[PDB]
């Protein structure tokens, strides 16, 4: 037997793969996960990471994520976890540099720290100190990445301590890029951007690059449907209780109530359905023109829970048959 | 010719008339009088009247503003008072009022006031290559002006200095998003793609477009903030002593600290000739030549003394270059 934050063989072979369940764990295993992650995709190696300064740096970005439903650790966890089956399933050490690779991890787990669980539409209307600190441009966005900075600016934590200026502020830009692309609202402006690139895609375009890798860092920050149903499913219901909780609060404090967080419109199948249709298949389509493995691992799944869904939706809407 | 003296910021009716003109001396006029003027604008462009601004609230509003700017050699109150000065000056001389709503007008002068609010005497690149907590807090992303208008709706925050409080909240939302994108107008990183964007406007300029007047717009904030040059030469001159009095403290900081310097900022490479010479025939006239086309009457009152200053400063640098010829 070993300390639980001892990962068993077992556990981090399964790491690799889109199935790995994702609830079994605490945080204390959350973060060695993490940082086997950074060893086995040979960052420590190429970026001369202390070892101690990796595990200071996880624990403190453990530290600023909030005990949120959703936007929370555990979160982060998953999109970082998705990420490092990405690099396995589609190869990408063999498109991408090491620093490329660093970049997206590095954004994966950094993309939402301190989000205090209500959306900029909320920081925006309510006029919050991070909207007008901001200026309505992606507060949370600006936010998620400031703090992520902060953190490394520590020096017991800066991870990148050993890396030259010049490899520093390539590495800032990247991530920045990164997480300021995962503002849904910029969703279908980016989905334009790739799909022209993606009309004769050209894997020495650096543009043509970090549109992929804004596409990648977006693909797994929504990935919770690709998951296993049992893994996948309990995520809804943590996102409908941070939306509840600000609908809530819009109403008591006066402000606009967006109708898909409305407690008396929405349920888990009217919440996923357009979700996976509209969003994420055409998506993840996209994406398996450049990658066709995608299509088996992700995409099957997608299609799965949409019928899952839709069947649930049906029986949902009779039973409501039977209520006034 | 009045028949008793009046406290200095009680202006007098010669000081509203010349306050409509890009001569007006900004030189002659203490903090207090030059906030008087403020006011007065804010009045006669119809903007009390329309808005319903409480006249008391604008006024510690304005002080508020005053105070929020800091005694930096260049980036002080007395710039912020002239940028919007030739706002001011603008809205007569291109009859602004006819082509722009009340709204417009509105983002354009509290733009124009605001726009380097908390200015720390040290520009982006400082801010970036020295990783301050600006640069931090705004992820390199134009930091100063992220946080002038930052600034800006702090002090509109404050109930005492609200001047935007009897306007409904989707009149607020218009007036915030404009000022917004024309205070971060101002960082001359954009200079370039901005001017880009109005130029292909301009192949077929539409005053009902709404994309065309906010690029209009975003001209016109810009045009007034690197204005000095259009004022009369003894008001001028004064201004390139300032600026590379905060460019010399930003160059001896980044050679003291070993970060880059930028040889536009070389205490060992530069002249108030030197500085201006370029900056008025590349960055300045040309802009100033976009705007003629869409008002002609700039020509006359805004290309002429640029012109002029240019070739006086041509002339300066020929004689400078023959002093050192002398002695070299
Ligand atoms: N309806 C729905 N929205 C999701 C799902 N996963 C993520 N999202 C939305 O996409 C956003 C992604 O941004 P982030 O999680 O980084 O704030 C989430 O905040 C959430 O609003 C999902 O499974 N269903
Ligand atoms: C153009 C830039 C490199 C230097 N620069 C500038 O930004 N502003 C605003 C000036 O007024 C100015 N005058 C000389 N150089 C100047
Ligand atoms: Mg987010
Ligand atoms: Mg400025
Ligand atoms: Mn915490
Ligand atoms: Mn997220
Ligand atoms: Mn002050
Ligand atoms: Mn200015």
């Amino acid at each position: 037997t070993y300390p639980k934050y001892l990962l068993s063989p077992e556990t981090i072979e399964a790491l690799r793969k889109p199935t790995f369940d994702v609830w079994l764990w605490e945080p204390n295993e959350m973060l060695s996960c993490l940082e086997h992650m950074y060893h086995d995709l040979g960052l420590v190696r190429d970026f001369s990471i202390n070892p101690v300064t990796l595990r200071r740096w996880l624990f403190c970005v453990h530290d600023n994520y909030r005990n949120n439903p959703f936007h929370n650790f555990r979160h982060c966890f998953c999109v970082a976890q998705m990420m490092y089956s990405m690099v396995w399933l589609c190869s990408l050490q063999e498109k991408f540099s090491q620093t490329d690779i660093l970049i997206l991890m590095t954004a994966a787990i950094c993309h939402d720290l301190d989000h205090p669980g209500y959306n900029n539409t909320y920081q925006i209307n309510a006029r919050t100190e991070l909207a007008v600190r901001y200026n309505d441009i992606s507060p949370l966005e600006n936010h998620h990445c400031a703090v992520a900075f902060q953190i490394l600016a520590e020096p017991e934590c800066n991870i990148f301590s050993n890396i030259p200026p010049d490899g520093f502020k390539q590495i800032r830009q990247g991530m920045i890029t990164l997480i300021l692309a995962t503002d849904m609202a910029r969703h279908a402006e980016i989905m334009d951007s790739f799909k022209e690139k993606m009309e004769n895609f050209d894997y020495s375009n650096e543009e043509h690059m970090t549109l992929l890798k804004m596409i990648l860092i977006k693909c797994c920050d929504i990935s919770n449907e690709v998951r296993p149903m049992e893994v996948a499913e309990p995520w809804v219901d943590c996102l409908l209780e941070e939306y509840f909780m600000q609908s809530d609060r819009e109403k008591s404090e006066g402000l606009p109530v967006a109708p898909f967080m409305d407690r008396d419109k929405v349920t888990k199948a009217t919440a996923q359905i357009g979700f996976i249709k509209f969003v994420l298949i055409p998506m993840f389509e996209t994406v398996t023109k450049l990658f066709p493995m995608v299509e088996e691992i992700m995409l099957q799944p997608l299609w799965e829970s949409r019928d899952r869904y839709e069947e649930l939706k049906r029986i949902d809407d009779a039973m409501k048959e039977l209520q006034k």
